[PDB]
């Protein structure tokens, strides 16, 4: 089916209460998975991806953007860069 690319910006170390995007759904990730009130899924706050696979075969992937203590940085190369242009 289609990839529908998502991604999610927040604090590095914080918890995200991502809203669940389809009822039933395959959580494909590392990351730890916790259904929470009103169809959700709470998330450390960091630099991954995962994705969300629902029972209509609608792939969502999920991108978490971690913003770190300085979420401005610019340190030479962007804000941390190796999650953009790592080739």
């Amino acid at each position: 089916g289609p990839e529908l690319y998502h991604y999610q910006e927040c604090v590095r170390g914080t918890t995200v209460l991502l809203k669940e995007p389809c009822p039933s759904g395959t959580y494909e990730g590392n990351s730890p998975f916790h259904p929470l009130a009103d169809n959700k899924f709470a998330l450390t706050c960091t630099s991954t991806h995962f994705a969300f696979a629902c029972a209509d075969g609608t792939r969502h992937t999920y991108q978490l953007r971690a913003r770190s203590v300085s979420p401005k940085l610019f340190i030479r190369q962007e804000e941390v860069q190796q999650e953009l242009y790592s080739r």
